[PDB]
């Protein structure tokens, strides 16, 4: 089977098991893939989505340790465009409307979120060692 | 060059860039390696070292996403023994005395800790958005 180029993007702040599982899923959409992961810039993430703890360089350096990740675009564009897919020979965008044209072009593949595994969820666990009273 | 079997162990609670860099370093001690990573049990970690947020299954499941990791022993023994090295054909233990016999046997390879990159360090960063007054 031929090699398929998958693109996934996101903030990847405080990388946790939920991100990893999602990346794994994108990487395994087909038998043979190249998973390209895009990491959103600090300025655009804060302006359009919300607060970010780690810088772009930090969020990017952590992602290179993840085994499913074959290439990283950092910073990636805030909006994915058809030109952007042509430039990187992307066959599918893996995400969890704005992606309407992606589905019309047959280039959309869904992946799932895992609740309860987040980095902040672990702090909540730490805090519960401390009875209110 | 021949394949070299490296063993590293630890708690790997709230896996962060510091762990990843250390695993990367163990994995790259030689040109061709198999990196085996041992994950300490909950009971023994809490009794002998200190508190642990994530269960053994959680800490282990996160490590399988790390690209440097070739095999995992979970739970690993709290104390590494010469029999344990013979059983898994381990050529070197990569760690950052108790390891005296390891150095006498030529089976010790040092790896470095990275300060400031820990998961708790990120919470401290979050908290500083909030002026004391």
């Amino acid at each position: 089977s031929k090699n398929v180029v998958i693109y996934a993007d996101g903030v990847y702040d405080m990388l946790h098991l939920g991100h990893m599982k999602q990346l794994e899923q994108a990487k395994k959409l087909f038998e043979n893939t190249t998973l390209i992961v895009g990491v959103t810039s600090d300025n655009e993430t804060k302006l359009f989505k919300g607060q970010v703890v780690q810088t772009l360089e930090e969020r990017t350096e952590t992602l290179k340790h993840i085994r499913w990740v074959d290439e990283i675009i950092s910073p990636c564009p805030w909006v994915v465009t058809p030109e952007f897919l042509e430039k990187y020979k992307i066959d599918y965008v893996a995400h969890d409307d704005i992606y309407a044209w992606l589905k019309r072009a047959g280039k959309f593949k869904a992946t799932q979120r895992t609740e309860g595994v987040s980095t902040t969820d672990l702090i909540v666990r730490i805090l519960k060692n401390y009875e209110d009273y």
